[PDB]
């Protein structure tokens, strides 16, 4: 199982880890992915956990949005976890540097709670381009389930960590 996370809340765990070798080395059920609307999965948390799939979560993406259509921003999907997990649950939170709601991060959390376990990244942190302060309290404000955040850069983990109320 998980090993290695600080306890932040009952349900809410953190780690200083690269989410796609934490997904190789547990192989949740759930991994999140920091989707947005296309599953377009180019940079960021999205291009790493593609690449790691050797392109195998776009092409079943692509296959998805060309059935479905694009995700709603705060939505979500479940698509194959492929070589990382059981399961990848792509969830789209707010892209402040597309102009997107905030307030839409509540919902983009919410997502979680159908799932007892995940392994996630923060949402609309990094290129998303929100505060990870706020994404980390919105989280552990909505979130229920146990979710452990992987969270990349070191120094940004400590930040969350020693400011977490
Ligand atoms: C990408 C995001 C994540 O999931 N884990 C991180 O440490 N992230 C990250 C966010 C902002 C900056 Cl300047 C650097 C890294």
């Amino acid at each position: 199982s998980f090993s290695g996370y600080l306890k932040l809340t009952d349900n809410v765990y953190i780690k200083n880890a690269d989410i796609v070798e934490e997904a190789k080395k547990v192989k949740p059920t759930v991994v999140v992915n920091a989707a947005n609307v296309y599953l377009k999965h180019g940079g960021g948390v999205a291009g790493a956990l593609n690449k790691a799939t050797n392109n195998a979560m776009q092409v079943e993406s692509d296959d998805y949005i060309a059935t479905n259509g694009p995700l709603k921003v705060g939505g979500s999907c479940v698509l194959s976890g492929h070589n990382l997990a059981k399961h990848c649950l792509h969830v789209v939170g707010p892209n402040v540097n597309k102009g997107e709601d905030i307030q839409l991060l509540k919902s983009a959390y919410e997502n979680f709670n159908q799932h007892e376990v995940l392994l996630a990244p923060l949402l609309s942190a990094g290129i998303f381009g929100a505060d990870p302060i706020h994404s980390l309290r919105v989280c552990v404000d909505t979130v229920r389930t146990n979710v452990y955040l992987a969270v990349f850069d070191k120094n940004l983990y400590d930040k969350l960590v020693s400011s977490f109320l």
